[PDB]
């Protein structure tokens, strides 16, 4: 079972136009940036450069934007939560944000209250900004959630209520008691009436696209490809968004990545801007997990969660399937080939990262 | 992470005595380690602690003999195979091996490793090598073997019976038989090996004096027996049989090798094939801030079984009788690289032999 078939299902955009927006364009995320280049301890996350793993699966590059190394917080998260938060501050405060002082914001009278729902690491990015800029922070989990997920929130002097109901009902919960308590919701997704907050959000996270593209120029290469994982829509709207700015939607093949088991304002860019969508098994992300943390030849060694890894992942599977020359000639991967890959999360839940990765959970052998 | 039962069947070594062997000692093993130092390229293999590790594992110490890093074999096995060689050539022209610098064929049959390593010395020293391997052995193993200017003929049968024309061929055409197995009127050679292989134990041995550490236990891939009982051997000389913990690891012969182990051993293990899978993912994909190792199946399978016992359902009872506590410096020896780079990712990315379903 070296040659091997798992679902990557390959659908070209109908709803392609090549519409870019303006409102997530190269500008937005430079201002971002500038916000998270104040915060003590930045610094670009590594691209890293999978050299003979691209000669291996006969493309020119593969490059893999770790943003496992943003700051302690093992995910990306942060720079849309910690950004909105930021404009917000700014609004009540009346401070402008390319401006901001830390400590002049710190001796500003009653605390804030941020609310919001995760899954983890959008909440945690939510709790490391309230625990930064000194203010409370309330995050709500629906059943099921890791443990380790509920204690890194806790770490962070924040509260964790673990509901015994879904994400959509935790949702709705949290505004219940944001409504009834005064409090302000921060949510990456965005509905009827709330759109603001989702907005900074993904002009936050393309900081992580902004950076990429600087690396990439560094490195005197023009990526062909990317591969962006969908999850809520936010950060594959918004960095798609700010790449299609900077290459033109026609010069830059991109695949959205949806696991098989949302935002609007993502959404709309990735309908407008996105080349393919990929559908694709559980098993995916699990290779992309050991790929990823086992490297091949000389390739440094990158530490991807579930949902990091599976851009990656969709690499392999086509990699290892018999139809190879076909998927290769669908996603137009050829010898010249330039692929960027986020890894959105390092390994956030420890304890299902070592199954995958030691015990062998969700192998390629069904 | 998750609790699951692996095959790790530890029954203590009734047979133990604790006799030491006058034939696989220090002195050998340290007349084979300056044979192999003379070697274009020689270094002592790593020896790489894996700290997080052990402190995952509730261990002190957990140090990985690398023997991927032998020379350009990716495998150990040159150590005895080059060496048992070089004395036969010096027996033949009649000189010294202590201080060294017509044509005979080597004959040996392999699952790949040992093979290799006979077709390497017959390539370094000017001679000829004729490796017979057993049906569905891996191409890049032959390959390996045949890039060394050696003849590799891969039969359309198992290991015994490639054996057997092994011997047909040998005593047909008057070559060599170079095996790392000993059987009655062939002992020789295979001491020979053995010897050779403990040159990795006393520089093991140097690391861990280096370290300023001491081994409480080693564990001991069981193989054909001739590393484990050339190594044992050497480390219970050091050591003594007493105050070291061998552990002899045999997962789903040679006399010699054996009646070392049947000596000086504390216990055997029966593993299970997933052990050694999960061994290899293990140390190719480290905890914390470990060195990373390329382990092959053969060479991981006694990390494997420290892995099993820590995911464990009666993890506390099997560690109670494997003496293994917060102040347990183990010892552990990687044999082999990826010599089968197929298997080796089919384990590490496709997690083939995965620890469930």
């Amino acid at each position: 079972m070296s040659v091997f078939s798992l679902k990557i299902d390959i659908a070209d955009n109908k709803f392609f136009n090549g519409e870019t927006s303006p409102l997530f364009s190269q500008s937005q995320a430079k201002l971002a940036r500038q916000f998270h280049q104040k915060i003590a301890g930045y610094r670009p996350t590594p691209l890293c450069a999978l050299d003979d793993l691209a000669n291996l699966f006969g493309v020119k590059k593969i490059l893999v934007k770790d943003e496992s190394k943003r700051f302690g917080l093992n995910a990306f998260k942060m720079l849309g939560g910690a950004y909105a938060i930021a404009q917000l501050l700014c609004e009540k405060y009346h401070l402008d944000i390319e401006t901001l002082s830390f400590e002049h914001l710190k001796n500003a009278g009653e605390k804030m209250t941020f609310a919001t729902t995760t899954d983890g690491n959008h909440g945690r990015g939510v709790a490391w900004a309230a625990q930064q800029l000194g203010q409370n922070a309330v995050i709500y989990m629906p059943k099921g959630s890791a443990q380790e997920r509920v204690d890194a929130i806790l770490n962070l002097g924040a509260e964790c209520i673990v509901t015994d109901m879904n994400y959509d009902d935790t949702v709705r919960l949290t505004m219940q008691h944001a409504q009834q308590h005064g409090w302000e919701v921060v949510q990456d997704t965005a509905w009827e009436g709330y759109t603001k907050i989702p907005t900074w959000i993904m002009q936050g996270y393309a900081t992580l696209a902004d950076e990429a593209v600087e690396q990439m120029r560094e490195m005197g290469v023009t990526p062909t490809h990317v591969l962006l994982q969908a999850g809520v829509g936010a950060m594959a709207g918004g960095v798609l968004g700010y790449l299609v700015d900077v290459y033109s939607p026609q010069n830059l093949h991109s695949i959205i990545v949806e696991p098989d088991k949302p935002n609007p304002l993502g959404w709309e860019i990735l309908r407008n801007c996105a080349t393919q969508f990929i559908s694709c098994q559980d098993s995916v992300a699990a290779l992309g997990m050991r790929v990823l943390g086992n490297p091949y030849g000389n390739d440094p060694r990158i530490i991807s969660g579930e949902s990091g890894a599976v851009g990656l992942g969709v690499l392999a599977a086509v990699h290892y399937h018999p139809q190879r020359q076909s998927l290769m000639e669908k996603l137009a991967l050829n010898k010249d080939a330039v692929v960027l890959v986020i890894s959105t999360e390092g390994d956030t839940d420890v304890k299902h990262y070592r199954e995958v990765v030691w015990e062998g959970k969700h192998a390629v052998a069904p």
